[PDB]
């Protein structure tokens, strides 16, 4: 039983899939309305490898079903595979040289067009929907009264229930990480009633070879080969009955299971691949035979245990996570009274009848959703990160840019980066492990695009570890098997800062648990990049980009001329490298000499001869010297954040005239330019100077005339994460609400159009940026430096006049609550997980105001305080001590 479920957290509705609003757009690659109908209905459940999205039919029940894994592409997709790396157009790093050597010499732009690789689309591959479950129970009439689906983000099930012609039928979905299993829990009211055919076809739009689906007693199996690469696959049903209480019999199909006579079934779902993240063969070395085996334990282990014992770990894993976080803005919920359906509050929300408490129910359902589609879609044992849909798709092609929206892919110029927004904060932090494996994933295949396109070549690159070699590049588009190099056309295809923007992700997991096996990791990857970086891709900029060290041709994506003399959007991303860089070498005493100094550091100093080494070995090339060489934010002529180093008055050169490419109308979609502000740390609330730029620059691109403006998807994300970060708490409110009304599907998938998952989480991470901040560095009247202090309620909206949260989690290792009443903080505790030393601001009331105790014993903590009276209250902390601070 689930017992009282009162307090739980339920998306529900009262309908079938098929019978909910999926009127709003469909996007890209859905004109089918079947798949249009998936991706705005259905709700999703996953264990981070295997996923399913229930429709909860009445009669033809069906859950598409997907695995982490099921990827095409990569070796064995033709005779030749590398990665997507062109020789011809890399030219062993000269095509590049050559380039910015046009650059050095005075050029404002130049042509990068040849600067590209990734050709073949069948090597490229995609992420494939596996394909679905169907439970077919052959009503005649699908007349139904007291339905309704649910998903139960608590528990981490989804809940179908009806009655039918006198009988309940109900149906409970979920999929367990610790025995690595699906489950769907089927039963009806009346002995005898349940009747049903079980069914798993694969997706009938990816080729392929040798597949089987065939019976052997309680057991459905489906295996075969993709045609377009020979990756292994292999699923199986294992269906219980209850008591062993009605007949259990293959199917007239010879495809099928059938159910008859029947009161209560369990049946264990499992799949796999022989996919294996090892360069360069990406397989394990099974056999077809050898997967089977594999997954047929999978299931009989699973009901050996039994359902009972299967569902309490999988609740008790689940709830685990789930439960870190808890926040209260006042809102409904499904057991208050004259509860509405999630579709129905969606629908109030979008013509502005939601009453306050309902708004706040739609805002936090959307807030924790973010969490729960990490558990579903991102575990510890994860073989791969979130893509862009997760793991949660129903389309599936053999091709690249064919049947699925950009592949679902991992698209690294913000979408990868915005899955792993909320993570850490939101109290999820062990969730990132795949994507520090993915990035571990790119450096061996990385080295070869290094080689290729920058002429950085790692000796015995396959021994050779992680931090030693001379680097690996990657861009925008990548696949489960190292696709690093850059793609077809320049202008989207070539983001060789997607590495050093990738790695930000990746060194927060450090930041934000001070674990020092994850220091040496983080420390090794960091090691690397910024010696390929400060070795191969930095240059002095000549003319058109000032005293400065650029990165040399470069595109601001996505307006303005392809190629630059570098450009902010790169040197901010390269400046927060060396800065985590620099921060990871000091944690470990700096053992390997790297940090430096400023000590005689020139861009004259980055000299190369013609081919391409320094002509004077000795120079100051160290990591501190080339972060303050980069010069990455100036501020222009109409007091905006420059994009581009000639940049004058916004959109225009120094010299008055147009920038080619510009947007005019200043609302431009991207705003490559303040990553520096979100995520980085370039430009904070510490900074007026940057910030008040920032802020113009923000302006200018969010709204017409004094009219905010909506957008989607990735875009919207961002833009709730930059406004968050600029203490404005009411603009950032404003963008949230647009995004729930522009860009939210009845399920709560967030939209471009088509689904994306990134904005989900980047809704996550927006709410934590409004109410929790760590990022900044405080320097008090006498200079003293805090960095990462612990800001309190930074952005809070006026729309949230009271509530609390708790569970959110600060740089240094801290676990945060806090109380708010008319505007102002009244309780905070902060929980010292590592005992670093305590700094926290109150944005909402001053924390000069307040004092901190230990229970009922006053701490020793000092008030400082900078130029323009913000105060910290400092104190020394001891792991597992929470602190509890107060309005004096
Ligand atoms: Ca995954």
């Amino acid at each position: 039983g689930d017992g009282d479920t009162s307090k739980d957290d339920w998306l529900w509705y009262k309908q079938p899939a098929s019978q909910t609003d999926a009127t709003a757009t469909a996007g890209g690659n859905y004109g089918n309305p079947d798949n249009n109908r998936w991706q705005q209905t259905t709700l999703p459940f996953g264990n981070g490898k295997i996923g399913g999205t229930v429709w909860g039919e009445v009669s033809r029940e069906r859950v598409t079903f997907n695995e982490e894994t099921l990827w095409t592409g990569g070796p064995g997709s033709s005779t030749s595979y590398n990665g997507g790396n062109n020789e011809t157009k890399g030219q062993n790093g000269a095509t590049l040289r050559a380039l910015n050597k046009q650059l050095a010499n005075g050029a404002e732009t130049v042509n990068p067009g040849n600067l590209t690789g990734g050709e073949n689309a069948a090597e490229q591959g995609n992420y494939l929907n596996w394909g679905d479950i169907y439970l077919d129970y052959g009503f005649n009439d699908t007349t139904v009264t007291e339905y309704r689906r649910d998903l139960n983000l608590s528990k981490g099930k989804a809940d179908v229930t009806f009655k039918h012609d006198g009988v309940t039928y109900t149906r409970e979905y979920f999929a367990s990480n610790p025995d690595n299993v699906m489950v769907a829990r089927l039963t009806a009211s009346k002995a005898g009633k349940l009747n049903f055919n079980v069914s798993m076809p694969t997706n009938t739009n990816y080729s392929k070879t040798g597949e089987t689906t065939t019976v052997k007693g309680d057991t459905l199996t489906v295996k075969g080969a993709l045609g377009n690469n020979g990756l292994l696959y292999n699923s199986q049903i294992k269906v219980v009955l209850d008591n062993g209480e009605g007949t259990l019999s293959e199917g007239s199909d010879g495809a099928s299971l059938k159910v008859s006579d029947a009161k209560a079934v369990t049946l264990y779902i499992a799949a796999a691949t022989d996919y294996k993240q090892k360069y360069p063969s990406y397989r394990t070395g099974e056999t077809a035979a050898e997967v089977n085996t594999r997954v047929a334990k999978v299931v009989q282990d699973a009901a050996n245990k039994g359902y009972t014992a299967v569902k309490k770990a999988h609740i008790d894993d689940h709830s685990a996570i789930y439960d870190r976080v808890k926040i209260d803005l006042g809102q409904s919920g499904h057991s208050s009274d004259g509860a509405v359906a999630t579709d129905a509050l969606l629908k109030a929300y979008q013509r502005g009848s939601a009453t306050t408490a309902q708004k706040r129910e739609l805002e936090t359902l959307v807030y924790k959703y973010g969490r729960y589609l990490t558990i579903g879609s991102s575990r510890e044992n994860s073989q791969l990160p979130s893509n862009l849909q997760g793991i949660w798709s129903v389309t599936a092609g053999d091709n690249a840019h064919g049947n699925t929206p950009w592949g679902s892919d991992f698209h690294m110029n913000v979408n990868l980066q915005m899955n792993y927004w909320p993570t850490y904060s939101a109290n999820m932090g062990e969730l990132a492990e795949p994507l520090i494996e993915y990035v571990e994933g790119l450096v061996k295949p990385g080295r070869v695009t290094a080689k290729v396109y920058a002429g950085a070549e790692t000796t015995n690159p396959e021994t050779t570890p992680i931090g030693e070699g001379e680097g690996y590049m990657a861009h925008t588009e990548n696949t489960a098997y190292g696709w690093t190099a850059p793609g077809q056309s320049f202008s989207w295809g070539w983001s060789p800062a997607a590495v050093p923007w990738i790695l930000q992700n990746v060194y927060e997991a450090y930041e934000y648990s001070g674990d020092p096996a994850l220091l040496d990791r983080v420390y090794a990857l960091l090691k690397e990049e910024s010696h390929f970086y400060v070795n191969y891709m930095l240059h002095k900029a000549g003319s058109s980009s000032g005293d400065r060290l650029t990165t040399g041709v470069a595109y601001s994506p996505e307006q303005g001329p392809l190629g630059t003399d570098g450009n902010t959007y790169e040197s901010s991303l390269v400046w927060q490298m060396l800065n985590d860089a620099i921060e990871a070498a000091k944690a470990k005493g700096d053992p390997d000499g790297l940090v430096g100094n400023t000590t005689d550091c020139s861009a004259d100093n980055w000299a190369k001869n013609d081919s391409g080494n320094f002509t004077d070995a000795n120079a100051n090339r160290s990591w501190s010297c080339a972060k303050s060489l980069l010069k990455p934010i100036e501020v222009g002529d109409s007091g905006q954040i420059k994009e581009w180093y000639f940049e004058g008055a916004l959109g225009k050169k120094k010299d008055g005239s147009t920038i080619s490419g510009y947007q005019a109308d200043n609302q431009h979609r991207h705003m490559s330019h303040l990553l520096g502000l979100f995520p980085g740390d370039l430009i904070t609330i510490d900074n007026s100077e940057y910030m008040d730029a920032a802020k113009t620059s923000l302006r200018y691109r969010c709204f017409k005339g004094n009219v905010l403006q909506s957008n989607t998807g990735w875009a919207i994300g961002q833009r709730i994460n930059s406004w968050a970060r600029t203490g404005d708490g009411n603009t950032t409110y404003q963008l949230v609400e647009l995004q729930l009304k522009n860009a939210m599907y009845a399920n709560l998938f967030d939209y471009h159009a088509p689904f994306q998952i990134d904005g989900n989480f980047g809704n996550t991470s927006g709410v934590d940026e409004m109410l929790l901040q760590s990022n900044s560095t405080f320097t008090d009247t006498a200079g003293k430096k805090y960095v990462n202090y612990t800001n309190i309620l930074p952005a809070l909206p006026d729309a949230w006049a009271g509530g609390s949260v708790s569970g959110l989690v600060a740089r240094g290792n801290f676990t945060v609550g806090t109380t708010w009443k008319n505007g102002k903080a009244t309780e905070v505790r902060l929980t010292s997980n590592k005992g670093k030393q305590a700094a926290v601001k109150i944005t909402a009331g001053g924390a000069q105001n307040y004092e901190v105790k230990n229970g009922d014993t006053a701490v020793n903590a000092k008030v400082v305080t900078n130029a323009d009276g913000a105060s910290l209250l400092v104190f020394d902390t001891t792991a597992g001590t929470t602190y509890t601070i107060t309005k004096k």
